[PDB]
């Protein structure tokens, strides 16, 4: 058992919801908390831009002495760094931009980070900003993660989209 509330169960392991990822976090305080990264880390905008705003801009300073030190992430990889405030870790994930034509084939990969965590609360890969079609996120979701993913999705009108065409 989980503290996760009112999610819909797609399958065995993935969850839906309606929700403001920040919101749920600082309800639900989760062991793994995904951020949808860029490789430079920097979080100005879509859900990285409103969880770093969350922390009062510590994420922000903690993903550049990062940076410093290891120099950028991969699209498709992730780094552990602190939840702050909204849960234990963070887990930054980099899927690909299409609005910077990156491979989609690369989001496989992106969602593969996620088995490395029992539990995670996160946000579709590659989406919003990102430029990539949600219903393709959630189905490679779906077929690629085993862990216990709690997706939040923050546009209602997504979310209906989401579940009454999911297969
Ligand atoms: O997927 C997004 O575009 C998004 C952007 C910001 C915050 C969020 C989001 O989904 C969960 O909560």
């Amino acid at each position: 058992v989980n503290s996760f509330s009112g999610y819909l169960k797609l399958t065995d392991n993935v969850y839906i919801k309606n929700a403001d990822i920040v919101e749920e976090a600082k309800k639900v305080k989760p062991t793994v908390v995904v951020n949808a990264a860029n490789v430079y880390l920097k979080h100005g905008g879509g859900v990285a831009g409103a969880l770093n705003k969350a922390t009062n801009n510590a994420m922000q300073v903690e993903s550049d002495d990062y940076i410093a030190t290891n120099g950028p992430l991969k699209v498709g990889g992730s780094c552990v760094l602190s939840g702050h405030n909204l849960a234990k870790h963070c887990l930054h994930v980099v899927g690909p931009n299409v609005n910077k034509g990156e491979d989609i084939q690369l989001l496989k990969s992106a969602y593969e980070n996620f088995n490395q965590h029992e539990v995670l609360l996160a946000p579709l890969l590659s989406a919003g900003i990102f430029g990539a079609d949600p219903i393709h996120s959630l189905r490679v979701c779906v077929d690629t993660v085993r862990t216990n993913v709690y997706l939040a999705v923050f546009d209602k009108n997504l979310y209906d989209k989401l579940v009454s065409s999911f297969l």
